[PDB]
């Protein structure tokens, strides 16, 4: 069996096409990718540069967040590839993210909790914004977005509880 | 740098709020939590007290159910936390669950199969009832419920199969 | 506690029925099962009989697809069990699948990439076709289909990429 | 070899009986079970609902306690079965435990340390109370109680040290 | 370079491997078909059993499925290593005569009987093709011994559910 | 540092003797060793030769008992070594055990449950009989017996429960 | 149902397995007795050795014990898979003639000699029963080859403690 | 909710005290701690400095002893913490241990066996001496000591056996 | 005991300083950090976007590179922290890296091999340039750089080998 | 004591093991030399391959190296267990005639050809010495079957890179 | 082949000698060993006796330090043996270490951070002092010292960050 | 992105060359490779053919040395690849090693300890001889040699210690 045998039977990538995402779908995932990638960069920045009370817990929880964002970035980027899109998470493209910035300096732990919670909440904000039209077109892509939302919001609660009083 | 620096930029928990669930959403997860917690308590009760035919399989399958329900309860409770809710699974609060009760005594294995299937189906009933309004409000929370539904119904099938005969076709 | 004790409380499979899928739902899942099982049988055929450039990578990725399809078939079949359905994946039933065939002969690796991408896409087509009415009736069953969709479409990309050149922008 | 062959040789559960615990033994273990079960329920309640300084450490240490109490509950319940007793840890039976309650609301971390230490110390109190007559009758059951005491008191120290000053 | 390699005779063409006859290959193909049929029927039963001692049987069926799947892969690849070209496509595997558990819910005790028969028919094929295979290629036969040991073990374990002391 | 250096400081096995068990203690542990070794040999016999309902669960649980008895025998024998005793678990010595025998024939699973529960209880009886004087002399040796008691009695319950019906309350 | 299964002849009764002769079964029973005797004597020595290079011998004895235990289980179950009924109760195993390390503390160098003899006597039994077993059931014999390889390996490793270069 | 709420209910460390050990109990564990800590320090000294016949076995067995003593020391120290005591295992404090000393030099393997057995037996001597009054006061603390006793005496046997001949019967 | 007790003894971070690196040392590690971080970002870009011959091997090898560079970046950043420096690997700061850029589009596998080898070699160039003055000041920091150099150059070889022919001898 | 053990005849001297002939030992020695040569050449190629589909070949060479190393150890130790004295010192292994990949960078496609030839020459040795080994010691031959299965598998996997459908 | 055959071929420990360290090298490693051993003793002392805010993080990080120092002690001691030296880390020899002491009493967590950071920094001080002449004589021994320096200084930063404000 | 795109940016192996070792460096690493490969071949010979006292410990430690030498050979050879060199470890090349030979015969364990310590020391001698010029040119390559030195010298001590008695102080 040769490439010719296969082509005449019509069992080829060109004859049997898959789901091809709309440029809207592809663009919504792209936004999520940028924000997830900025998140793990800023996350690591904070990881190294935190100082002050309850240092270790925060150092470790920032690594957990970094790990999740890295994994989710790969998942979204590859979801794009699977649906015909082309991801971009080069540093210059990622720099245009609006999730926030922890700065170049050492950061008090208490202050870092607030900044990171905001950065995570901004990344979730993007997913929730793009979710409905993605779900409408491709429910399976929205399912991936559901996993990312659950995990980020879980971590947002865990990290932020450090700075809360009872209600 | 300091907490002064962060509040001037507005990168805080107060200045940037996360998704805050309606009391309806939180109330619907609280129901699921209560029943899942009751399910694993009853599960362990039965795990210890079953007697009779095909004992070991049921002993082990009950522990598998117990483990799933424990994990799912942590998941639902923490999902509530994540959306602004405040879970309650204290024993007195869980005792108000209406899923069913295996009793305090030694229980025949065949009888236990029937009871536990009903407990699982009741817990699933709660989930399927709270589902639509939760999904309309928070699709992510409903995805969690789908995972719970899939696993519980799988277990209800595996456990119940001990007592089944081939259906009339 | 005897069987009798359990019946009089109404804690049984008979009194407390679970979700009972429509015959449409079950039929939809059965189509997906048939195509998934066809996929792993064809996958193994190819796994053995590929010859030519980048042999090892293809041999391995075909096993990864086989493993996924096998697991997903188990999941669908058991999902059917959980909802009242009776799956069939005997070889004569699976042979009616229309996803395609890799043939009885040694196959060139480049030819195999093309064919396997087609078999995978045909399997995904079935899922996408049965999806909406399944989702309407039972969102949990649709969540299983979503997991299957993500993984199959991921694999189709990875395998197919061997034969691709950058798109004309 | 059939059930009849076995019965005539006298090798049966009915002919060769094991250690049968006194209703006192069985009742002392039952008290321990209730308290261990309440402990892991309240433990999880706190696990979810803590807020404030050193959140993560406490969240994790409450899971360690929950895990130990769950295991020990199964051990005691099954020890009862092995000695002829019949355990009950249904939610309504467990609700009658007097170990204490963390309440339905969010709880400050510092406050949670105090409440949990008390809940653990109350559970240990029950074991120490029932220990002597159990040991007298069935040393092996007391040995299980020794393992539970060591572990709970270890965790009681670990959790409470958070709120201590040097002596 | 490839020409360097050709000049010293260190090639698949110059140094041929052991080549199986079409009978050796046919003997292994039969074994493959039956083993593949076995794991497909095994899974069918795994899903559809109902009744007494359900879980043990559910699990043991999966252990049989896993064994038959691995063995099928070993057999197909043995064929490949000796020049044969295996076929286990569904239509080809549907011609197996090991038996069929049907498409319906099946009583556990009935399933034990059927599956033991299916296993024993697969072992029958292996023992039938064995001697000509061992005469020609003793290493192929060693694989067959491994498959035989494991299948007959599982046949004993599964079938024991229905047995009385003799 | 030579041997001589060690002798003159009195840092030797001869100068610094350990705990030396009484002949009663050693004899008590030897009885327990004999019964434990008999237990795992009989356990394996049964493991192979059981036939009938709930075969697999019993086959597996018998291996779990075998594993436990084997480990516990090693522990007792070595406990004896640690205290000056010399254990014997050769087959001719173990054959004098009075815990019972499962016979040379295929055994019905229900008959095997009964017999094995008896063998286990007879082994526990030996431990309980030798316990108090062992505890009086050497509480550490008694703590080993406690661990053995807990596990054997746990197993007797799990195995025996197959043949039990709820007790008359 | 069970009647459904009976009508199509898919039963343990209708489809019989390979049945061993009473000689095959007797050959395996001998192997079982000796292997079981081996691990019991192995443990005895494991506890009671005293003297030079103690730890190595303590550990290697346990490795022998583990191997002989697993092999005993394989042999007993092979018997079961082919229709035999194994017996390894202590009184039955006490009739083994492989040898005995006695009930006393044993010098390590003496123990090496005794244990190697015990292993070699077990291997002797296997090689004696081999040819009639291989004639009748080549798969049974394949198990015997595995047992032989492992025991002779351990015999070499253990015995080497006492050897001089030749 | 707040720390005000907790002190009004009395659920605190101050209002509900745990078991507080007598200075005698704490003093007896402190002795065990000092000696166990000395034992692993001397153990490592010997681990590095042994020379001669059957080197590797002893090297490895010394590390096993070191590991056990380290773990047991953490156990005893933390047990003290749990009962209100305050352990001290600083080097100067541990140097007052009377269990024995392996010296600073290369040590023949046979000689090392003799010394280490004596060190282990001395550490065990401390435990057996403090035992009865600890058990009378806190049976749980004595159970810990039983575990330590069992493992140390096992190791004293395994290590010492290198130098033993069959006893005179 | 208290923080008063510790400051009178002088056992503090203020009273006993660790090695404080020169701004030159910190500046040299900062360069390495920026480039290692750029390397794994570009690595993932390529991981997703490669198309063409021997796809899977390159996909996987790029992930191995990504993993190494991530770990090494954590190592360098934390080394800076340890010597008094303050790392910066925010996206805008990393975007100033001059190692090279794989572009935003689908990239042929052969072309990707060439690009990534150059990116790796550029990152290595930075290390070898900062090395001598770092080693003169802090041999420990230079040892870290040796580990990075070894792994990166190994990967540059493995990745580049896809496109190589035997050299002219 | 050792004298106690001597009085009951439980010694390596009194109870001898299976002893291989010098031909059995010579047959295994040849297999050892070739297997050792195989893993050394395998590593050489592992380092020095250049060109298309590099990584797959790099990895599969290592899998071949690992297999040949383990098999070499099994063969040498089998010799030891039956009284032989293996030799795999570099000078001795240099006499192997399986082939040589040279000391230079080697094109991947050329390497596939060479390595398959090297594997097939090793398998050739095993099949040549097989029948006299199996006649004398069937357990030794069982080891040979394992080695044969694995090497021929790897030969197929590696060589397939260069093959066309027939 | 016998001991005699080997001796005549000259393949023996006595005929073919290895690297033999200078008493200076051996003495520099010995200093490092003492300090590493004191470090893990004091580390454990603190591990047990800490009380106060962020107890758990510090309890665990002190175990990580203890584990590293124990491993490194074994590495240095065995490096000495490999180069002809003879290590001594008996408690009385180790007591002469000047790294510092956490005392016999319970210790506030904040105070412990400062003391331990100082103890670690003092151990690193010793390694840096002895490093240059060791590196000159035996680069491989200095390489081991590089691994120990990197790890101790890493932990020194991690532990001390607890008590820092941003700069 | 095509190959062409990559060439015009100068992102290739040709435009961006890596570190290229001198022929001296490569020759130095080649000597180390030859001796390491000789070491593991001789190690295996000995592993099989040792007879006599403390057999098992020596058998095992020889495998540990073999494993180390095998891994280190791979590291050196690939280090050579990473820097432009072409390693050779074919048997005829390795046979020119001068580290020593254990012979074709059974060897007494005490004789083997002596010989293997010599082979290991000869291998270390090669490394130490080639070290300084390698370090001068490429400190990263020297760091690999340091790791090899530490482990080989560790092993020589452990193996050799079997035959040592305490030194005359
Ligand atoms: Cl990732
Ligand atoms: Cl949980
Ligand atoms: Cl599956
Ligand atoms: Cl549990
Ligand atoms: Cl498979
Ligand atoms: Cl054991
Ligand atoms: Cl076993
Ligand atoms: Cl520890
Ligand atoms: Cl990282
Ligand atoms: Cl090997
Ligand atoms: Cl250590
Ligand atoms: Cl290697
Ligand atoms: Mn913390
Ligand atoms: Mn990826
Ligand atoms: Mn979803
Ligand atoms: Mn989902
Ligand atoms: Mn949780
Ligand atoms: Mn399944
Ligand atoms: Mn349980
Ligand atoms: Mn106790
Ligand atoms: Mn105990
Ligand atoms: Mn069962
Ligand atoms: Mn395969
Ligand atoms: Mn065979
Ligand atoms: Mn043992
Ligand atoms: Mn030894
Ligand atoms: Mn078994
Ligand atoms: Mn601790
Ligand atoms: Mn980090
Ligand atoms: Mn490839
Ligand atoms: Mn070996
Ligand atoms: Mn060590
Ligand atoms: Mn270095
Ligand atoms: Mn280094
Ligand atoms: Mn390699």
């Amino acid at each position: 069996t040769t490439i010719h045998d296969v082509q005449t039977t019509g069992l080829t990538q060109d004859a049997v096409t898959g789901f091809d995402a709309s440029s809207r779908l592809n663009a919504g995932l792209q936004e999520v990718l940028v924000d997830l990638t900025a998140l793990h960069l800023q996350g690591k920045q904070a990881h190294w540069n935190i100082v002050g009370e309850n240092w270790r817990d925060l150092h470790l929880q920032l690594d957990t967040l970094v790990e999740a964002a890295r994994g989710f970035s790969d998942d979204v980027a590859e979801r794009m590839r699977a649906v015909g899109g082309v991801p971009d998470a080069r540093p210059q493209t990622v720099a245009a993210s609006r999730i926030g910035d922890v700065g170049p300096d050492e950061i008090d732990t208490r202050a870092c909790v607030e900044a990171i919670v905001a950065l995570v909440r901004h990344t979730v904000d993007t997913i929730r914004r793009v979710h409905d039209p993605i779900d409408a077109e491709d429910p399976a892509s929205a399912d991936l977005l559901h996993a990312i939302t659950l995990e980020l919001e879980k971590q947002a609660w865990m990290i932020g509880s450090e700075n809360r009083s009872p209600r």
